[PDB]
């Protein structure tokens, strides 16, 4: 598998045999927010 | 400027200095026509 990376576009392409299998946008997180993986309140109690 | 190919996308991108200028998509034209290029039916048939 070969991967390019356009920094610029942040944008990534994984390749195999010249054959297009994954792509998206990857790019580093700047400013990292520990709130974001606070566990959200389920919608079902669940108490039993 | 830094010209980039990703061949399995056909896409393209130029950058200066890191910030993106121009993107876009390119591709050998396989089976050209030259019926393509026959001058289209004029807008004004008779300027006069």
């Amino acid at each position: 598998l070969e991967v390019r990376l356009l920094e610029a576009s942040r944008a990534f392409e994984v390749s195999e045999n010249g054959n297009l299998v994954v792509s998206g946008k990857v790019y580093q997180w700047d400013d990292p927010d520990p709130r974001l993986f606070d566990h959200p309140e389920s919608p079902t109690p669940n108490p039993t």
